[PDB]
């Protein structure tokens, strides 16, 4: 996952 992880953001769809 990358939630825990500052790189998911809504800027990134492909991310958590």
């Amino acid at each position: 996952g990358a939630c825990s992880d500052p790189r998911a953001n809504y800027d990134h769809p492909e991310i958590c």
